């Protein structure tokens, strides 16, 4: 289980207040984790792919950074539409631009700790109704609503933290 | 102080200002709006208009929508980008209350990594577009700097103008 | 590069943690039986094997590992009582070609080790925050390290050494 | 007297074979010989100075962990460089750290033990020659002698055990 540490989010139509508030309390923390993981790392430790054939620590972090901005349009388009749908992006070719092989992780992690700020400041604020809106995406036709895309972005953020940590007992690094 | 004129060329020199002009964004925006109270950030900045909380709020989603189209015309083939309801988004709660400083951290920081992507860009890449499908227009990356340039200036603006009027400081 | 370091380097860092401070100082209390583990199981001529071409033997590494810790505690124990002390570098190859450290028994450094490392614990652990920003200045190299970033540092040394001989383990096959 | 119990060190032009080996057998023997001087002693015990304006024999024991410590440093300096100049430490400082005045003596006792093994097993390979290497404290500019050091620190034990050992005498305890 290289490519999926933890699994894959699985969605339910019964989301608890509770549930939601803790999840929206482990969004927030992301950033910090992420950072915790990635911060010990020479470059040439982040430009160790994370699998055999998959994507460098540098290229992750960078990665999170764009899907999760992606994500956060997401969840507005969502509560200022009808379910909207949403635009895909391609995140194999984002992470080939030159600017996700070799841009220092520390601006991506500086912009995830303020997104998932701003984030969590949207959802804080959204009632039941509201989580129960949701969005379409286009390729894979299947509709979502906000509060599994949030459990979706909870287990995204850590399933590749996982990616990270995982290499890292791996190589014996810290 | 008017419209942005789009233009067929754009030199290197005028770019590479551009880009330094987008990086100084966020702290002229954070210098405008820092010492003000939240009657101050609550007043329009004219009589039917957003509040200057909410111009902040905007000018972060505004610029979160334009990277992701930078990076959407640089991985595809002139792709439409997904337009968003500016008025609606700025009408949500979170809009309309919350502090000014974690958007404000936000632009820093999306400026930031913006900024870096701008400056790896090759001439050939800055001829790059997308496609608008409302105003049916092809914006070339270049042109698209210059617009998110003058955005920035004209919503800044609109906040030093609303202080000097009512005497803030 | 890989022989050499095969854990890579330590990168210190501005903040270091409670919790990641915690996490190393109950690394380095048992960071000792580990090196004991790995040396335990071997007969002197793989005691006096190299770790890797050009390399010291693996007795030397264990004899290495002593010494250098014993300097690393009393550096901690100068930045506590001075502020910002220019330390004592010693030449620490000099040190392992001493007779005493290329014939030795393990079987002292590896005690002394665990003393050692039990003490530097303790004293760790009395610590302050403030304390443990406290630095300390090498005369050659320049730099100024603060106790937290030493302590992972410290942390890397034992891992960083252990690892040089259990790699030299394996790719001999050894058991 | 009390805080001299055994007077002070006087060091010799040089220094027989003879005695230096009956030196390095006592300095094998010192950390036996400080765990008896405190083998019962409880925490009330541990903590009574050794003489009025004096430190505690807990805080003599970790005293002489660390000046041993610092003096096998000084011997493999000496070897290893031409004439070095040491490191001095405040030892007034160290004995009032947290952890001397508090830290049971059995870490030091077990340090002490293992060091001095190793301490002697380095004398035991030292030529003649070796021996008469030296060192120097940037203040005193006393050039002192590996054979001489090893008289100083045989006295530096048998002081601080004295000091001990004398205290229970003058006490009810021993
Ligand atoms: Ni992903
Ligand atoms: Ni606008
Ligand atoms: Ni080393
Ligand atoms: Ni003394």
């Amino acid at each position: 289980n290289l490519s999926y540490p933890i699994g894959e989010y699985k969605p339910r139509e019964s989301i608890s207040k509770e549930q939601k508030d803790k999840w929206i309390q482990v969004l927030e923390e992301v950033p910090a984790k992420l950072k915790q993981a990635v911060e010990v790392m020479t470059d040439s430790q982040l430009d160790t792919p994370y699998r055999d054939g998959g994507w460098t620590v540098r290229q992750v972090v960078h990665h999170l950074a764009d899907s999760h901005m992606n994500s956060y349009i997401r969840f507005k388009l969502s509560l200022t539409e009808e379910t909207p749908a949403i635009r895909p992006y391609d995140e194999k070719a984002w992470s080939e631009l030159k600017d996700s092989k070799t841009a220092d992780p520390s601006g991506s992690l500086a912009l995830l700790q303020e997104l998932h700020g701003r984030w969590t400041a949207l959802l804080r604020t959204l009632t039941d109704q509201q989580f129960k809106r949701g969005f379409y995406h286009p390729d894979t036709k299947e509709i979502i609503t906000l509060e599994n895309a949030l459990g979706l972005y909870v287990w995204h953020s850590h399933h590749h933290i996982a990616h990270i940590t995982e290499l890292s007992r791996r190589m014996g690094w810290s």
